[PDB]
């Protein structure tokens, strides 16, 4: 069929609405994730009559090949949504209520610097293909657009689902400038975190410093570098569950000021040890019980400092 | 071809009915599992009869596009099922009886706190949609459905399949539908994750625990901290295993209590050494042999209180 | 079009064969592979016939959708073939030649409790569906059955491939269905396992074993944990190809048998230290020349006991 | 739907032009990505030539059916792409406008000799085949050819994006081709790589240079034996990313010679301790007094060195 | 439509050509290989031939639907080719001209006799099936058989891309079917391997053989079982990327070398010690200094003679 033709000069407005569903399959490498949810839209569609009359006003029912069905594309989707029709329900006198499931591969920036604790938003942006009718504008209606409050996105909370009209601004054409954007608010749950990861390390330095108690050089050289292949060791581990992420992080500046760390430990072993030997055990002493205290407060003042530099 | 026509206003059951044929790749990071079985509506049709004659008893099938099939979707589906009509024989009598064969990758929540010994339930939601004629109302058939008894779901035992009446309660009520809900109750094989997890890992404990009858500072330092590398080591092996979980597990909280107790057990070293270089061996003795009965017991409340506090 | 006349009471007999051209990716985890055959079949149909008068050829050809050609369905199978009809020819008295060639991939159970030295079956299955006017049963035609020389699936070698003659009718939905059975037995090429895994594992057992013959306590400690660390690292290895059976198996009760073995030679290497450094040396001699004895001999004798049980 | 007819022998020239949505996926083993853009095209047609001055006022427009569109395929391109038409229309002297959106995935080899610092070039070839009627060539408009500003890729800064205007014509299959060049410049971000990779592994080897300054055998042989240890883990962590070529890049040239130093340090520590069981010590302590001196030195050189012939 | 007339003597000759434009993704576990490549078809039917008169100059341009095109299949691949007709002519005389591209997976075998210095020849198989009224047999067009000057693989280095011009003509389910043969030689690039596994584990080697200069049981048992320890992480590199084979390879017999070489000397030094304790050094000494030369040597020549075996 055809879009209906124009009324009063009036511009045919699509009041859209996602009703989200599902997240999932967040794959952070190539920075894409599935999305599964619903698509409410409804175009007003006065003068043309839907069977409007009292003794039957009840409800019609109307397929994909009944009525003209506006065209809106994703723009950032790897390929077309893979869309099903759910149901279409027009009035005898009014509007018309749609609504399909789809499922599609979203492109959006994800941000990983202060991973553990960060939050991101989640962007679809939406267009629609102006035709022989008059000119079709986009409009968002509060009333459908929201989720289930059942939404399966596993280690990540939903604070807001909101949308707004924006400029489109690729390929001007005179036309196709009033696409649409969704935001999606989530924050990553960081309690499981801390003991998975932070706990560990730091027992395994705290276990590595150990090494100021002691005067036995072999005992000394044991302890500092097999707590340094431990450390790689868990190092190996962790680079698992995290996504390759080629530029600057939190976790990747701690690791490196522990590395830092085990070198400056080795290099206050070798110095005891070679005052010792030449037969200064004073001196040995007093850098000893310098050192006992001196490292887990200039740990802490770094630790303070990089979480100011990082957090504001 | 179209469905049939309303008698006296009475409304259509559709007696529903899934039988399961495969269930398989039950993936867990994805939070996702296909599945292969039947399908069988028992709708039945009295104006628009079919053969209905004494001396054509024989029974009548009929090719898909011979009669109105229900449009039935599933909620929680990635895409649509592929349906594969197996055969549709209708009885002279009126009823129908149909089958099918789909296979669509579901989506369903899983817990996996108290991972090994766990229990999961799988959901598999139903949808008809109504005719501009009358209603369509969803019943179950109790004996359609059911399973095979080869299903073969690889470390899991399958208990229980069955199927209730639930309102939609979806916030999109076009036509205040139902919905169905089917249930599949599993449980997880635990008996070989005792001697491919458990056991190792007390071996290396008490191999760890070895170094309180021992008084060579420079053996004890060896034992301890080579165990802790052969532990982080079996973590990692271990690691390829678990589904990565974004919140605590009893597995987890287990392996941040042994890190716990190989910390203490070194600072327990160093104290002894520091005291017998101190020229306190009364106190080193006493300690030493306190040891030897602590750890252990501890660690068995502990595990006492984590079992407790896990599984009520 | 209309299926034969019932007219011959004898049941209508498709006879069945497949031919295979090659099979790839076995899989082990979904227990799935994937195959590429022919499909022949063949039937008597006295309704269409052939005459010398109309040509000489006697050969007729015809096209799909003009004949009635039966319906036939695989049974394990993920989704449908992709079936691609060759050619259809007539004989005078009636007899029907089909052809086609699919691929598919296929769903079957695997057993790995004897992993190196395991054998499998394959099965397909097949099933014709029933027609109102006549009765249709299933049989196997030996010379249409065979396969390629250069079917081949990377670490197996294939014995046979035959099919049973004898179907394994029920009656399921209130309908009657006949089954047919084909089975590929295969056997794993276990050569390479020896010494790429078995070997290099009773080295590295025999070298810690040699700690029975020395007396320094530091050398004999780092020996058996540093084999124990090796062992370790060799298990992941060993991992990075085993199929995750939640199951018993053979390699992993060996590696059981491994930790406990190498746990109680950790036991007596204490014990022999702390009854040397008690002042009591005889007893330590007489203990450590019993087990430089005692430990090859239950090994042997322990997985003699376990090669009965797992191949008995 | 048929070839336009030349005036006498002239060939017919199709205007075309590129605008980039975003980039993503870039592959380093596999040496593709992936992109998904804008393709725009305009070609003159006089059998279709509209007259506004009689029969209308409004140019044509058309649909994706019931016009000829030309075939533009991509050379370098692992599949044909999946293209959605977007917009048709004709102006009145003949000319015809057209646009569609695509997605896919290119082939282009990449050069690695300076992998952490290294700049590429990716190539995009679209070509044409010359009917029997008309030859077709192909012809830039740079108004089209463009980014959008949010064209972003995961760790490469995107320099300019351009199309080189003169096509380069050749006879294949017995048919005149033409075809075009399009071709993307990007510089990889190089910091990350610097605290993640090249730091640890020097600390790594001055811990290791840091036994010159003991005497005891054991301990200097623990201390470099284990930062070998720990190079290797660093090393296979590292080379989990980066492919093998057939040539020498600047990253394998440093940990063989990382290697080598390795090699040479373990031999100047067997000879030391070998000089001084021998009884004499003047020897021992002259060689390990050298070596602390000339073992930083030679690395420095052999870094400049390699420095001025990689980028130099 | 209908197969040419059988008027002329011959059979149905059709003359076919393939011309690769690219070669990626060469799988080593699964010995598969993805292509892109053109095909060309020609042969002679005797109708649809027309008179350069009444505007016969114009050479005959069909579409498929409008001739008999005989159906050609790849007998060694997954999945039927994905392929797009490009087009087709018709010459005065008779002749047919046919072109299509398509892209394919191939199944073909590969021999890891030699891995490192190894060559390879891959297959495609062209066959074609018989009509009732003529028959059919292939044949080759030399000047229609090549490659592009970019055809590129990774690791590779692509040396000829022939065709056996003589068909294999068989009988296969009662019907006649001829074979062509296509071979694709490749030769790896085996630089990398050198620098980036060979020498360093020379250099581990030649590290543990430093023990035969030392007198120090402790140091002796440290150097080798780090050694070993060393040596197991780059035998799980190697074989992360070896498939495994049912014969034994040149690499699999050097890794077990060098894992009996460890036992050797492990053995070695524990005798050198017990001989040492037991009051009677001269001996040890003669042993130690023996091995000194009697280790080096027999690697060598070990190495010389497996070389031999394999290479020749
Ligand atoms: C030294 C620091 C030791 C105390 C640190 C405790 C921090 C919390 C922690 O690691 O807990 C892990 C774990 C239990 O976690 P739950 O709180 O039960 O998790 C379920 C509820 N979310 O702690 C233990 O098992 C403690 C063992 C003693
Ligand atoms: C954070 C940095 C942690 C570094 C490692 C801690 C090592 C502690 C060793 C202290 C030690 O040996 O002291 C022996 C000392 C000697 O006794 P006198 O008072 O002289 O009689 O005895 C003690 O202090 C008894 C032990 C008390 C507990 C020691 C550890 C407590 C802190 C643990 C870390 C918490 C985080
Ligand atoms: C010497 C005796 C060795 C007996 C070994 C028996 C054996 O291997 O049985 C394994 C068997 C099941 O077979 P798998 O295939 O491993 O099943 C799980 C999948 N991996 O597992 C078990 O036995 C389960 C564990 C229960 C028994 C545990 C025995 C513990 C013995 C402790 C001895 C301590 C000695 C102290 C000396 C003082
Ligand atoms: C569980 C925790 C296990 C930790 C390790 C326990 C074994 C330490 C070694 C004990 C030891 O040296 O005892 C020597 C002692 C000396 O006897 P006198 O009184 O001097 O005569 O002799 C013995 O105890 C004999 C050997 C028995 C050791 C086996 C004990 C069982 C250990 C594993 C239990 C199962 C888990
Ligand atoms: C140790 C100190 C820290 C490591 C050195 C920091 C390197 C940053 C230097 C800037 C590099 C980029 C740049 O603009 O330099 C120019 C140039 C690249 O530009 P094109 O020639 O176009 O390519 O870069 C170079 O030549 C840099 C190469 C030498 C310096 C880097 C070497 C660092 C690692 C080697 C030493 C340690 C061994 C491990
Ligand atoms: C790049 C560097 C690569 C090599 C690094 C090896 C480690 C540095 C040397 C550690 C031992 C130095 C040592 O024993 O010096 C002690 C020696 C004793 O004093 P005298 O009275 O002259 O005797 O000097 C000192 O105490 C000075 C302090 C030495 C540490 C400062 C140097 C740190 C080097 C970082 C690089
Ligand atoms: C390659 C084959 C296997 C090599 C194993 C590693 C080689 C170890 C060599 C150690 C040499 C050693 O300890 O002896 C040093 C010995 C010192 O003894 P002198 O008093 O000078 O004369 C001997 C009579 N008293 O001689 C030397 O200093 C020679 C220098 C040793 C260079 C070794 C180079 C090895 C290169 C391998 C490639
Ligand atoms: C098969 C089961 C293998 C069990 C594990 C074996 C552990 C290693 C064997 C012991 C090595 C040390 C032997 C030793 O020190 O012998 C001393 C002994 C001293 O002799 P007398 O002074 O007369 O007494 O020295 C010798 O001459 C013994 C010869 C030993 C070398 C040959 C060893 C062969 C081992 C084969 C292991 C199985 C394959
Ligand atoms: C000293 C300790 C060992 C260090 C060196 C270990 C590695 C040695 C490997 C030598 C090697 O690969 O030689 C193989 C090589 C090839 O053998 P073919 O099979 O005939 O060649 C193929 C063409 N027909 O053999 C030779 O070239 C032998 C020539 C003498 C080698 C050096 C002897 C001195
Ligand atoms: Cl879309
Ligand atoms: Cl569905
Ligand atoms: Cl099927
Ligand atoms: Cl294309
Ligand atoms: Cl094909």
């Amino acid at each position: 069929v055809s879009p209906p033709p124009p009324i009063a000069d009036e511009p045919l407005t699509v009041n859209t609405g996602i009703y989200l569903i599902e997240c999932y399959s967040l794959d952070d490498k190539a920075e894409t994730f599935k999305v599964n949810a619903f698509l409410s839209l409804s175009w007003k569609d006065r003068r043309l009559a839907f069977d409007p009359v009292r003794s039957g006003v009840r409800v019609k029912t109307y397929e994909p090949e009944a009525i003209w069905i506006p065209e809106i594309r994703f723009v950032n989707v790897e390929n077309a949504r893979d869309a099903d029709v759910v149901d279409i329900s027009v009035s005898p006198d009014g509007t018309v209520q749609y609504l399909e499931r789809f499922s599609a591969r979203v492109l959006s920036p994800l941000d990983f610097r202060r991973y553990p604790f960060d939050s991101q938003t989640l962007h679809i942006y939406l267009i629609v293909r102006s035709v022989d009718t008059r000119n079709i504008v986009l409009a968002v209606d509060l009333e459908k657009v929201g989720k289930n409050d059942d939404v399966f996105l596993t280690g990540w909370d939903i604070e807001s689902f909101t949308a707004v009209v924006k400029p489109a601004n690729f390929a001007l054409e005179d036309r196709l400038e009033s696409k649409l954007d969704y935001q999606l608010r989530i924050s990553r749950q960081y309690f499981s975190y801390i003991p998975n990861i932070i706990l560990p390390m730091l027992f395994i330095l705290f276990i590595s410093w150990t090494a100021f108690w002691s005067t036995s050089y072999e005992a000394n050289v044991t302890l500092v570098v097999s707590t340094l292949i431990a450390h790689i060791a868990f190092n190996i581990l962790v680079e698992t569950n995290l996504p390759k992420t080629p530029y600057m992080t939190y976790t990747g500046a701690i690791i490196f000021m522990i590395y830092l760390f085990y070198f400056v430990a080795v290099i206050e072993v070798t110095v005891q040890h070679y005052l010792k030997v030449e037969s200064q055990p004073a001196r040995a002493a007093s850098i000893t019980r310098a050192s006992r205290i001196a490292f887990p407060v200039v740990f802490l003042l770094a630790n303070i400092i990089l979480a100011f530099l990082f957090f504001g």
